[PDB]
């Protein structure tokens, strides 16, 4: 498990080893102006990885300029962790993959765990000397568009990681409501412990196979914009193994918007 995820004690450890940069991921910085895990940088989620303007995120030209002004190189050790659950930092683990980056983990528990263990946050700027970062072209193995969506239904397993009433149609968000025909519901906070750290792997296994996670199928997860099943995602393909998982990123925001896609109720 240490190739996907360190534990706090290995992080206080490594602060400053060689090759290893930690990187903050949330919706806004402000969590990390206000303080972060010492020589961490920072990347914004909303300002930093998604298009300004199309629906998506950085493209790989935009990523390797965004790293290398950050100051990460192709060969660091990358270190994510967020506060809200860890689950911006998952999705950025996911964009790293995406692009080819070999050597990176998530922080278990991420900023939760980190500041329930009491440990020392910094106050102080960080700057990183500028290098130059190229990204591998998109692994879409990875990654679900609407077309492939829309075909993998009753193909594919389709972990809908949403609240229970948002799967079931009572509620459409926080368009129409509802869940993808043949979706399994597994909301993305049943993989979690209270101090924000993965579930074991005979937790995780029991969970997705008592929902019904069909071993001889595909898998596909997806949200409301893919933040929360980025870290389903990880659960499946990181911890548990599983070769063919794919993050739907369009989730339902994009799905419950397209016109004539089946829809299915009830829980």
């Amino acid at each position: 498990r240490c190739d996907v995820l360190v534990s706090a004690d290995w992080a206080e450890s490594n602060l400053h080893a060689p090759k290893v940069v930690f990187v903050e991921v949330d919706e806004d910085t402000s969590a990390y102006d206000r303080d972060h895990i010492a020589g961490a940088i920072k990347l914004d989620w909303r300002t930093d990885l998604q298009d300004p303007v199309k629906r998506d995120f950085v493209d790989a030209q935009q990523f390797s300029k965004l790293l290398s002004e950050r100051g990460i190189a192709n060969e660091d050790t990358v270190i994510l962790y967020g506060g809200n659950n860890n689950w911006f930092a998952a999705y950025a683990y996911w964009y790293f993959k995406l692009y080819g980056h070999e050597k990176v983990k998530l922080l278990d528990g991420g900023r939760k765990k980190w500041e329930l263990d009491g440990r020392p946050l910094s106050s102080d700027p960080v700057s990183r000397p500028v290098t130059s970062y190229t990204a591998s072209p998109p692994d879409n193995t990875i990654r679900a568009f609407r077309d492939e969506v829309l075909a993998a239904i009753n193909v594919k397993n389709l972990i809908d990681v949403r609240s229970p009433d948002e799967f079931s149609g009572k509620i459409l968000a926080p368009q129409r409501p509802g869940h993808i025909p043949g979706a399994i519901n597994v909301p993305w906070s049943r993989a979690a412990n209270e101090d924000g750290t993965f579930k074991s792997d005979e937790e995780l296994a029991k969970l997705y196979a008592d929902a019904g996670l069909d071993n001889s199928k595909e898998t596909i997860a997806y949200c409301r914009i893919g933040e929360r099943s980025s870290h389903t995602w990880f659960v499946l393909r990181e911890l548990l193994g599983h070769q063919n998982v794919k993050n739907y990123d369009g989730s339902w925001t994009e799905y419950g918007s397209l016109v004539g896609a089946p829809i299915e109720l009830g829980s």
